[PDB]
């Protein structure tokens, strides 16, 4: 292992900073102060750190406050080196938020949470972030009657459009991100899957500088396939960051350490983050985020070993996905299951619909009995990445 | 209930002739004759019949039976006016389609199954169908490193696209909707929900005549909220035909009737049908599918019971909902919970994002505290419309 | 529908009680004074309250205010006549509960848990409780090498036989319910499901006086239908307590009212709880005890709502499956299917085995094929519930 | 790793004999001679070979093929060592059981399948398997009012313990398996988990002989932790048997090779196979049996490819394992974490009840908030876990 600022792991202050109270309990450890935060996670090779508006500065903080608070944090910035790339705002702590930010049934909770985020838009662009999260955790409903399914989006496209204008307007040098998310705190939670998300920014206004932010865990959730949903954000190039963490199973969001969830799945999508696409395509250069938190039962030592652990759980992962794909039995493989026949069109240069309908060898003559016998070998090419992922080729 | 032409209730061949093959066993129902499903579903009431080309065309069948085949069939359309409004290909149970259709890792197979679909949209427009319908089935993995993500939605895009453009160079009076499913027959399938089909559909050429045909069962495999997700498909305006039936649950897809399933969902759901938005604006007016399979337990008795119970369910649904929305009380309701306030938008009219910032009693001077204090009701207004489905009110 | 104490619903003080905090947020709430918790339930038609050692007494709390809480709590029981039929004991909430009471992997934390449970016995038998339910909440795991599995059910064991050696030991007339939950707090509990339960029981030195108390949103977070669970525990006679309440899938537990989620499982448990089995069979008797929590959403007037709403749910269910099994259609249906059938021993009065295989009428000429052709009729059966259900008949 | 028959690798004959037909097409292999499957595995180090009793002799074989059947059967396990520790009866493939075998709701098919039991007992004895499975796939329901649930619970019991009567009486030194699965091909099975099975035990006349046969995908189906259940059937005595495969989340049993699914789960079960409990315990000593289902997509290169890489998956998950447990880091991680500490009896010997709520150390004046402060240290226990998972230590 050992990570080093050029890898580009950022961490959230709520992550670290997550005290431990769940639905059945209280904290169990006692609050992070943010400087000694910024602090120990440069000690262990972090690149940046990011944070909720609320998590350094007191939603009932003064004036006075707020400037005494962000002082002490850029100064602790300035001594250690780390960066902030991603601000977003708190919209569901509050009880004011018990219906949503920009989605609330209340147009005066709308209103109040629309200009709590322009001001945070501010705060993003002094601290040099280049992404601002938004994730909608209060949008959503138990009961199906309680929205105009039509007016929560126009609404949340409104709020979108709105903070997205305001960075154009100011110039900014941001990015929107979108952080869909099933369920959990609302029953049914707007824009839940990656899919909801991707569609919803093509009917914005604004949309050129909107894109998403998917977490492993929350796809993982409504049972999908974390790789196939990133991988459909890229091709689209819409993944603007990304949040890492671990699930294990339909369940209430665990955010365990990335790689203690679903691990050949991790696997993968480290291949998809570190190597691209076998025929070549988009890649993914952001910083590499962990939205996690330390179980509970854990003290501070565990904290930090946890924080550790997201580092050194990617590392080994990317290490065994380079060995992986440079393996010439695993490119031979490869080629025998036709995933680079995948990137050969359909088409011929110059052929039309007509031409291929008309084409009595592809239909008419075709041997589809023959066509069928073809060994795919998916199993003998799955066999292979699970023994470069134990650590066996 | 009795259902009657007018409420544009559509039946697949398939559902009613559904035999009983499942995973541990043979069928248990002999052939249905197409011929008598025309008869005996105009008997009941249905407006018309659609299907997959080998519903009705063997696969094999030389050309001189095709028509002895498509004559029996239109003599029978005429004989009982059903009309074919849904026309779609089989791409998946053949043994030549194990890795799909359209995104096969063998080229040759992607363009037999083009072809194979060029040549069924000449029927679908000869046959009068206003909907082509593409459910991959077989396009996706058991797998993670099987397939190329990036080059299985470039092959996607090519055969849609080619698609399209051969309903517009032909004049067809056609559209194409997608249909999205999370897995079975595939561990993952590929454009997994709605918004995955929604967002997809903005990458297309011709994405103009491109729209979605989701699948209540579908969307509940994934644990989604059927309602929010045609919600959203109908504000995007891409709902161009649904198919409805039952799923408990989390498991194999089951393919109830509907209304057999999750019974509040149907209820919301004929209401967005039927009903529309509380605020106004979109509205579903094309066909009532039902993409059914009638009980392996059942004789043919079951059969047209069943086919029977999905138009009764709709129809019992559809009243207790005009019964829910038209109540004095249920409106009075929506009105303290702020069901109407969510259509006024948040920013007045000529309003800016720099005006709101700069609205002291928007930000700085907000009672969050007092806001917060307000009482939703948001399970007075569920109970009212469980006692409205329940008969009660 | 207008409950009486003759129906016996019972509410946990901790449900009307609840003040709103989940993971993403603070109490929106401000606490309820047991006294008027007491009062208000008793005005709405409740039957009994029920409660945890610490949602009366506070963790901390000294002997003079332990005695006065008792005080007034035991005035406002005398003043409304209030039943207290079940005590259960919080061993989830204070941090020194963080890996479990019973099998914490600390062994002075065990000794600690067991002795809150010993003296909470004394304070259920003072009340005049029945039911003395055990919910293990924070008994379990993250990750699968935190815990002795063998060793983690001796402890469990050790725990449930100590705490029913002393019930037998000071003659109470209480029988222990256990509560089985398949995660949330801890990523895996233990005894996850009622089938767990019932097993583990069969292992204790003192099982006779311990039984089950399943609920509703428990069994449906894996996925499982609770009406085949409560019947499992109805036919090995362990059917102590249940707790209603709704789910709407495999998710967080949301702890919605009785009824506001899956509607056609909570029709089916009404059924069996108020008609018992069609062939007759062991009956429920015990208190028909709501363990939910109204939305955070709402505020007090909700919540009084919502109490009501969880009794009157369950009415208007009762009414249905009493009108429905009465149908003369219904019971003609139910005979068609073989639901009596089902009844009837499979082998005749004083058959072998040897005697049976040698019937050639039972297998060696036994004709299958036309054995296979009944029409069970389970949709017609079905459709038959659901209108009964729907008040269209 | 190279498996030899002292690893007691089993396998189906429906195992790598499946054919490929699933929900949505037909077979994509050719039916495989048992005959060349016995001499196949063989060659692969497989120890035994399992069978259906119609996977071999055909539901309608004649008296004469029958005997040619088992007399080539009986000679290729002559030729090649193989033993023959299991043998299972179809309950499910014929229309007749479309209602299940033992609780249909017919009668006289109840009859028929009990008699197929019987007569499947002599061939188990004939052929010297030591385990007898019972998978009871059709018993349940899709619907709740389809059956009396009291009675299927009898009709179950009647033909278990008629079964085991049997074998009483004829001397034979076989035991019987019951597996649970929660769903498909029903929508719910009776007796859907672990726990179900063993609970459903404890009520039969003769349960001594009959015990479990969990299946890893089944589990995992629900969302469970087959670790956890495997780990209550050992505690219990009654894992007699074991079914591995892989499943990737809650859908449709995939029926994947073992470790292709949840990876760390899998490392894990082999851990409790292999190393048993930490503290001491009872340990399994039966088959490693493996029922899985090679992908359709590959053909029969894939089919032993698939055969091959579950032993071979097995082998490398326990070399991982014996070096987890053996490192001296990972002791000393498992006694910070107090996995010792759990083995440990919480009372002192004869401490009772009335010693323990007494003794004022344990209660009374017990530091629970200094107690709460303990560091369990479970994040870094499963980083070291992972990581010799991995072979990077
Ligand atoms: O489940 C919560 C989400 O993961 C958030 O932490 C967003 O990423 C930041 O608001
Ligand atoms: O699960 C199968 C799908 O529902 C199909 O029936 C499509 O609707 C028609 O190809
Ligand atoms: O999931 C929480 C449980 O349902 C509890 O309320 C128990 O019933 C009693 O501790
Ligand atoms: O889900 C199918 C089951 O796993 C069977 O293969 C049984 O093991 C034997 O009938
Ligand atoms: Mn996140
Ligand atoms: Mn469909
Ligand atoms: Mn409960
Ligand atoms: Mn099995």
């Amino acid at each position: 292992v050992q990570p080093t600022p050029a890898d580009h792991f950022t961490f959230g202050l709520w992550t670290v900073g997550w005290t431990g109270a769940d639905p059945f309990g209280v904290a169990t450890r006692k609050n992070l102060d943010p400087v000694e935060a910024v602090h120990k996670l440069a000690e262990l090779g972090a690149y940046g750190i990011t944070f909720h508006d609320n998590d350094l500065i007191p939603f009932d903080a003064t004036e006075a406050e707020r400037e005494k608070i962000l002082g002490d944090f850029n100064q602790a910035l300035k001594d250690t080196g780390l960066k902030v790339p991603m601000v977003t705002t708190n919209l569901f702590s509050h009880p004011v938020f018990k219906d949503g930010g920009f989605t609330s049934n209340d147009r005066s909770i709308r209103r109040f949470a629309l200009a709590k985020v322009l001001h945070n838009i501010d705060l993003a662009a002094e601290m040099g972030a280049e992404t601002f999260v938004m994730w909608g955790g209060r949008e959503g409903s138990e009961y199906d009657g309680s929205k105009d399914l039509a007016a929560a989006l126009d609404r949340m496209r409104e709020g979108v459009d709105t903070a997205a204008g305001y960075i154009k307007d100011k110039g900014y040098n941001l990015r929107i991100a979108l952080e869909p998310k099933p369920n959990e705190p609302r029953g049914d939670i707007f824009l839940p899957t990656v899919g909801h998300g991707l569609a919803f920014i093509e009917q914005l206004e604004h949309g050129d500088i909107v894109g998403l932010n998917p977490e492993t865990g929350h796809e993982q959730m409504a049972g999908l396939n974390f790789t196939h949903g990133i991988a459909q954000a890229l091709w689209a190039e819409k993944l603007f960051h990304i949040d890492l963490n671990g699930q294990r199973g339909i369940k209430y969001d665990q955010d365990l350490v990335f790689g203690h969830g679903d691990l050949t799945s991790a696997f993968f999508t480290v291949d998809l983050l570190e190597n691209g696409f076998p025929n070549g395509g988009p890649k993914y250069t952001g910083p590499r985020h962990f939205d996690y938190k330390p179980s509970r039962t854990d003290g501070y030592d565990g904290v930090w070993d946890s924080a550790k652990a997201n580092m050194s759980m990617y590392l080994l992962l990317k290490e065994r996905a380079l060995a992986f794909r440079a393996d010439p039995e695993v490119q031979e493989a490869m080629k025998t299951s036709g995933v680079f026949e995948l990137g050969e069109t359909t088409l011929n240069a110059g052929e039309s619909a007509a031409d291929l309908m008309n084409d009595s060898a592809s239909f008419a003559g075709f041997d589809a009995e023959a066509a069928a016998e073809r060994n795919f070998a998916f199993i003998r090419l799955n066999q292979l990445a699970i023994e470069h992922l134990l650590g066996s080729r």
